[PDB]
């Protein structure tokens, strides 16, 4: 066994970054909040030091899909007890099934049961919810409304067991395309949120009258007036609609829903307000715009309601993209509303609010000229979750496709003023990691990332200023410097539909764009000579492998290289380039003009990472396999002509190196993978011949090590790209 080795493991600061589809306040106790990611788990605030605490970072190798967290409910009865349904997705990327997990430390520590079937974190409609709900009055009761057409579940045992309810029987008939061929948005998004009626029953008895919203326009709500025996649909309800949030209130005995025509989060056309007075089994429109106006151009979500004074409710589009989103105030139940903005005279507009993100300074997308009716930064968008604070009428809380914006002035908006928001991220990482690199003088690390582009990180500590801009990726797939210049660098990435390339001389300074080759649908990956001369791309769609002898200004194809090969520059030599794809290697020893395959056999075919050795002509290392083919690490020492396979380890998936240890003569070794039949990072200090491991089981993170790299600069450092938990640091402790 590989002994271990104490580390320190903290995130590069970023600040969000990605999709928060729900944040849940506990209804009894103050300042305690929880937040529910597609891909990167689930999180508790910690007031004290103002930011979010992971909660799911032991989640590993094997049940990555376990970061998805399709719903979150904390118990108002006893506030140490905490459940989630995971699960990412419900087609084939996620090989296993969803789970229930249970806490009873506010998710310290957790325990699983299995479902048995899949669980859709990062699904359409993973922002319709909380499809988990404890009941208020009798806490070992649990239920979940499962997608797929599986029903109501329910555990009657605080979460341990799980069995459908048979007296239940619509499972929802809605999914978003039934034909995709992508088999992504043809799922049945199902029974999609519990809601009960508190004044039903009384502490330590069972809640009578319980409230189950599902994806079917024609039976969107339905009601147990029996503890759940059984169930049927409310009568007099609206009907054409799936309904996002079912929020009810037993100060007034009402019953407020949002409804969309579709499951979201993306989309979202028409919908309304409905409410549902208890006593009389009224139903009213209390839509701020009803989808009978054709002014109506979206559906309805971020349904709350100000527990302090529950005659306050908001709502929100799903889903206004432009001009921006808005939200809806009322304060008399839904008689009437003011919204959040307003037209004055188009393209101008008048606020409710301002924005204050100085603290996270990103968020305007390297955008201070935005063009009316725009603003920058935007209001959001992805807005299914807008909460109240059951504590506090003046706060609230609301996530969008990138952050959490939160407010503490809410109640401003009543006497005409200005609402203030600021991001509220500080610890909630959510991006994913496609490349980085760590050069040897400079920043410390470079980000590439998916939808937020990516960043140099002059200080770890500190949220970056902007994302790279001229270009401006949404994703940037591969970043390279010149080994031996290192202020010249190369990205590639994703913009508007198809792909680009940045360049720059001063270290990104700042950058401008190249031109592009024939056919680039997607930025694909790049590399750069070690002398800036000259630059290799392998962009997504294009039919070929390009080499720029003009820093991009203008490119030829590589008549040898698949599509799509993965390229890297030797860093010693200039005018040596390798490749893998597919099982064969190819080096080019002209500076990238031409390659030729000169290993055909011996390197799985699924191995797609491998990397040269900074100072070290014709080092390679290559990481890859499967378990059903072959798995390892290889070496080569001869510029590509062989490789041969280290004993010393089991399978491995990536590979990058950093500064040596004190009097060892190779730079220190990171791979993530399997070494004496443990899964996890591990580190060789002599040319692996045998690791030490430097995480634990507490920080696993899931599928993550698409891009790592270790720090020239600092012995011990590995840059740990994750997809969904940022980019971490882990320092020798
Ligand atoms: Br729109
Ligand atoms: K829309």
């Amino acid at each position: 066994m590989a002994p271990s080795e104490n580390y320190t493991w903290k995130n590069v600061r970023i600040d969000g970054g990605g999709f928060v589809p729900g944040i849940i306040f506990n209804q009894k106790e103050a300042d305690l909040i929880y937040a529910r990611t597609a891909i990167g788990g689930a999180y508790r605030w910690n007031s004290a030091t103002s930011s979010w605490i992971p909660l799911l970072d032991w989640v590993g190798w094997d049940n990555w899909g376990w970061n998805g967290v399709m719903s979150l409910a904390t118990d108002a009865a006893d506030p140490n007890r905490v459940y989630a349904a995971v699960g990412m997705y419900t087609n084939t990327w996620d090989p296993n099934n969803g789970a229930i997990l249970r806490s009873t430390d506010r998710g310290n520590t957790w325990q699983a049961t299995p479902l048995p079937f899949k669980v859709g974190g990062n699904m359409p409609g993973r922002g319709m919810g909380e499809r988990l709900a404890i009941d208020p009055n009798r806490n070992s009761i649990i239920y979940y409304g499962a997608e797929g057409g599986n029903g109501l579940w329910r555990s009657t045992d605080y979460g341990a067991t799980w069995a459908k309810v048979s007296s239940f029987t619509n499972g929802g008939n809605y999914a978003q395309d039934p034909n995709d061929p992508n088999d992504y948005l043809n799922k049945i998004q199902g029974v999609v949120w519990v809601t009960f009626d508190p004044a039903s029953g009384s502490a330590g008895n069972t809640s009578q009258v319980i409230y189950v919203g599902v994806a079917d326009t024609q039976n969107a709500i339905y009601r147990s007036t029996d503890g759940g025996t059984t169930w049927s649909r409310l009568a007099g309800q609206p009907t054409g609609f799936l309904p996002h949030k079912g929020v009810y209130d037993a100060v007034n005995g009402v019953l407020y829903i949002a409804y969309s025509d579709t499951g979201g989060p993306y989309d979202g056309a028409k919908g309304d307000v409905w409410k549902f007075t208890a006593s009389s089994g009224t139903w009213t429109n209390i839509s701020p715009i009803p989808s009978s106006s054709s002014d109506l151009y979206f559906g309805y979500s971020g349904l709350t309601i100000d527990r302090k004074n529950p005659n306050t409710l908001m709502v929100a589009s799903q889903i206004a993209w432009w001009p921006d989103a808005v939200f809806f105030r009322s304060t008399n139940g839904g008689a009437s509303w003011t919204r959040i903005w307003d037209w004055t005279s188009y393209p101008s507009r008048s606020f409710r609010y301002t924005m204050d993100i100085t603290e996270v300074p990103w968020l305007n997308f390297g955008n201070s000229n935005p063009v009316a009716p725009e603003v920058s930064p935007k209001l959001g968008w992805m807005n299914e979750s807008v909460e109240i604070d059951p504590h506090n009428s003046n706060r609230l809380m609301y996530g969008t496709g990138a952050t959490i914006y939160a407010t503490e002035n809410l109640t401003s908006w009543d006497s005409g003023g200005q609402i203030l928001l600021k991001p509220m991220v500080k610890g909630l990482e959510e991006t994913a990691v496609l490349d980085v690199v760590s050069p040897p003088v400079g920043a410390p690390v470079y980000s590439a990332l998916g939808d937020i582009g990516g960043f140099r990180h002059d200080d770890l500590t500190k949220v970056p200023t902007s994302m790279y801009t001229t270009p401006n990726f949404s994703s940037t797939t591969s970043i390279d410097f010149a080994e031996l210049q290192p202020a010249t660098m190369v990205r590639v990435g994703n913009l508007d539909s198809g792909g680009g390339i940045g360049v720059t001389t001063n270290a990104g300074g700042s950058w401008w764009q190249g031109q592009n080759p024939p056919g680039v649908t997607s930025g694909g990956n790049v590399a750069l000579a070690a002398d800036g001369g000259a630059i290799v791309w392998a962009p997504g769609g294009s039919t070929n492998v390009y080499l720029s002898t003009t820093f991009g200004s203008t490119w030829t194809a590589i008549s040898a290289l698949p599509a799509g090969a993965v390229i890297e520059a030797d860093r010693v030599n200039p005018n040596k380039f390798y490749a893998l794809a597919n099982g064969t290697f190819y080096v080019s020893t002209n500076k990238g003009a031409s390659f030729s395959a000169t290993v055909t056999a011996g390197i799985p075919a699924a191995a797609r990472k491998f990397k040269a050795v900074y100072g070290r002509e014709g080092d390679i290392w290559l990481a890859g396999g499967s378990s059903t083919t072959t798995y390892g690490l290889w070496r080569s020492t001869n510029s590509g002509a062989s490789f041969t396979k280290l004993a010393s380890v089991q399978e491995a998936d990536n590979v990058t190196f950093g500064k040596a240890a004190t009097g060892a003569t190779y730079p220190a070794i990171y791979i993530i993978g399997k070494v004496d039949n443990v899964r996890g990072v591990f580190r060789s200090t002599n040319e692996g011949a045998s690791w030490v491991r430097i995480n634990d089981d507490q920080r696993q993170y899931g599928n993550f090590g698409e891009a790592i790299s270790g720090d020239p600069r600092i012995y011990g450092r590995l840059y740990l790209g994750t997809n969904g938990r940022g980019l971490l640091y882990g320092d020798s402790a």
